[PDB]
């Protein structure tokens, strides 16, 4: 009843007994596996999720079955009966945010899941106040390059009132300007959000690394435009330790990855606006963001500059250029003293996380296709580690775009 | 019908072939086990045999014709007369091609229509097994112009043991347990190296000692056979610009010939049916030479390249891995031995996916095995969603004979 899980480098075997607690269904069936898909898509149903969450909280502090445990279950149950919903205690909100991170199958950085600064913005009332909370988040998390993981959670969804939403997918994003000749200047992943910014009154730039404004949605209001103070947005110019012409490409990336479009679910309550941030793994910038053909797509230009033979695939010019672009990212962030982790250290720490979690909970939900880095996969230990993917709660969840 | 998206181009297909999945994979709505390596009656036979004959005749457009009805009745009588039945040679050919075409973990299936089938179903002993295998290796090697081939030995049946090739491949380098715990040679082959020794093989002591074959005819024990060295084409590994790379003494063999999988066709089972194609360069230069539990040479190369190995963030592992793959591609091309690099191979699999969408509404594919083990996202398959399911005919794993 419990999946056997093998590490093929070491030969070691565990059994994932935690998957038996998966609280929601994924996309696979015995007939076919859809694990490679990007989008795998009241009263006492809310109550059973809430009771489970409270059970998790009281287990974490080693007070299960205590008087305080029972009283809090009764308190939640009575509030759901009266009002159709309930409120988390402050301590429960902190625990639930950390649990949602811990439960995220596609996150390789979960060794850190216990170190998370939780800003409680549940009393936020307007889009202006939203912006203040977000600026305080960026300042705290950036910390002049010594990055600190943080999450700010805005008011929960409730009936009779629209959601708080941040329309941008991240707090810091470069504009992508759609070109009439099909192409794009800037980041192509951000074409749609760029057009929404202009529609709502932003005067666009014409550079490749123009920081986007924020579109902030308060309940039952159209989004409002807010410009980030340039000194809040720490950026790193990209150079290479030995390829001095690299600096002339004029490349740059931003310090702080702050994801703002996912939904945080805790004990059946839903928080549609709860941006979270940590720090980058360098392959995100060096491999995906700069070398994906549908992103900045610089691979061929760098290889030409390296005087590689780009006319035959078998010279492995693509692999050589990509490796140096990753070197440039790592070197440039270290030179600027901005926290970054390379894919070797990050995957080694995840292996330690897996072993911690096997002891602590008897398994760990993990999405192999997302945990293995996009370069050098089998050079990292996670490649050889079998993994079990499943959905626990608290959880970070995809949600529709509010437009 | 699952929706399948390519995230580089934005194109959308629907896999209608998955609905015909013959067996069950390991996944459930509760949890996905797609990353696991091993996904943990006369009526039974007849049902599978009928589906396959129907597959075959539909594929030659003799659909429901008189040749179709007659073959169905022959199978029925043969199983009642004997408990099994015999494939026609054209059905055997079609069945081996389909089993390759259906293999979810094979990135080289663009070639699925081009397969030489050697019918060894009349084989009698391990000596004859050795002859078939030597002919296969000769034909497939073809002086380095590799040609895909499979040899099919007699099916299993009740009352009689099976034919088996005990070696996982026809060409394997010995793995020698050492008195200091380590392994000299290939750690993957420590078990079969000891089995060969146990059955009376004089061991070598090199890192690339080609193993003998342990071949097993029904019910008598296995016999050791030595491969004639001139039959085993090898490629000494050199680097186009790192002159010292040659002196590391690395080599690999030309012909990847997998000999421990079971071929299933129409409910019949062939426990010995060795098949061969040619290598994708990452199999050798990344997995076989750089896996920590294989030859594990990555740090050796990095030291020779004078890389800074005391910090992960110099990406010394990545640079050395790439140059080892460069040396592999260079050495095979120089030796005029067929090889395909991971860029060309994944570009061809994308075309295969497009051809299969038209041919039969989809294609079973195992994303984790299709995406190469270096430079994953530099290849088109990384951005391609895939659906994994089990069709028949098929190649399946099977327990070791011991
Ligand atoms: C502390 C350093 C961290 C590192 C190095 C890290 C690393 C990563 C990486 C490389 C990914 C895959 C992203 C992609 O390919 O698009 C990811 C995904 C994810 N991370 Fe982490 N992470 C960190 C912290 C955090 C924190 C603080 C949270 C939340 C509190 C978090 C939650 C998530 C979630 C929910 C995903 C899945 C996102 C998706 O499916 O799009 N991570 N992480
Ligand atoms: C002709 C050139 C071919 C290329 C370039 C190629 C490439 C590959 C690669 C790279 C793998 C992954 C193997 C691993 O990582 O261990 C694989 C798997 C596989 N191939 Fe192909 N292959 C070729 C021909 C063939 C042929 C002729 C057959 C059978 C008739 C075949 C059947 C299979 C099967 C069944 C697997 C799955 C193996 C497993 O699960 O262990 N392939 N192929
Ligand atoms: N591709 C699309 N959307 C899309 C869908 C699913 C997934 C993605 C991938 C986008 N992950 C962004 C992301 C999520 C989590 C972590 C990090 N990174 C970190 N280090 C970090 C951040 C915070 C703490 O740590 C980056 C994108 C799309 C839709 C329409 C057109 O394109
Ligand atoms: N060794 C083990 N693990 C393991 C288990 C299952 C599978 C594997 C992976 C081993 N595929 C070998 C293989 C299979 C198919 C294709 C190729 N390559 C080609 N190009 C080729 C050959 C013919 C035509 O083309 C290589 C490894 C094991 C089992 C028990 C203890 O350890
Ligand atoms: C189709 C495939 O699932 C898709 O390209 C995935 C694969 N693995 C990934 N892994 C990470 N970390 N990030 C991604 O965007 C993806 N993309
Ligand atoms: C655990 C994981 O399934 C295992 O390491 C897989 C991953 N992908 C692979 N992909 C290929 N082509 N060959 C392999 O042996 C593997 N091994
Ligand atoms: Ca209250
Ligand atoms: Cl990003
Ligand atoms: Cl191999
Ligand atoms: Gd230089
Ligand atoms: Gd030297
Ligand atoms: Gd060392
Ligand atoms: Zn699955």
């Amino acid at each position: 009843k419990f999946p056997r899980v093998k590490n093929w480098e070491v030969g070691s075997i565990t059994y994932d007994t935690l998957s038996a607690q998966a609280q929601q269904d994924g996309p696979c069936t015995p007939r076919r596996c859809l694990g490679s898909l990007v989008f795998p898509r009241a009263p006492e149903q809310l109550l059973s999720q809430a009771r489970d969450f409270i059970n998790q909280y009281y287990s974490s502090i080693k007070r299960s079955g205590s008087q305080a445990h029972e009283q809090r279950l009764q308190e939640v149950e009575a509030e759901v009966a009266a009002t159709g919903t309930y409120q988390l205690r402050e301590s429960e909100l902190v625990f639930g945010a950390k649990q949602a991170w811990r439960n995220a199958p596609r996150c390789v950085g979960r060794i850190q899941w216990g170190k998370l600064q939780v800003f409680d913005a549940r009393d936020c009332r307007s889009a202006q106040e939203m912006f203040t909370y977000i600026c305080n988040h960026i300042k705290y998390a950036t910390n002049r390059g010594n990055l600190r993981s943080a999450i700010t959670v805005f008011p929960q969804r409730c009936p009779g009132r629209g959601d708080f939403r941040i329309w941008n997918s991240q707090l810091v994003r470069y504009a992508g300007y759609r070109q009439q000749d099909g192409s794009v200047r800037g980041d192509p992943a951000n074409v749609e959000i760029t057009e929404l910014c202009i529609q709502h009154g932003w005067t666009p730039g014409n550079g490749r690394f123009d920081v986007l404004p924020l579109l902030l949605q308060a309940p039952d209001e159209p989004p409002e435009l807010f410009l980030l103070p340039p000194e809040l947005v720490l950026e790193v110019p990209l150079e290479h330790p030995t390829l001095e012409w690299f600096a002339a490409l004029g490349l740059r990336w931003y310090a702080l990855p702050a994801v703002s479009n996912m939904l945080l679910e805790i004990g059946g309550l839903e928080f549609p606006a709860a941006p979270f941030s940590g720090w980058y793994m360098s392959t995100e910038i060096g491999t995906r963001n700069l070398c994906d053909p549908h992103r900045y797509n610089i691979l061929e230009d760098v290889a030409v500059c390296m005087d590689l033979d780009t006319r035959t695939t078998s010279s492995l010019w693509k692999d050589k250029a990509a490796v140096e672009i990753n070197v440039a990212v790592l070197h440039s962030y270290q030179l600027a003293k901005v926290t970054i982790v390379d894919h070797h250290a990050a995957t080694a720490s995840f292996m330690k996380h897996l072993e911690n979690e096997q002891k602590a909970r008897g398994g760990c939900p993990a999405d192999w296709a997302w945990i293995v880095p996009p370069i050098s996969g089998s050079l990292t230990p996670v490649f050889h580690q079998e993994m079990v993917n499943y959905f626990l709660s608290p959880a970070f969840r995809y949600q529709p775009d509010p437009w």
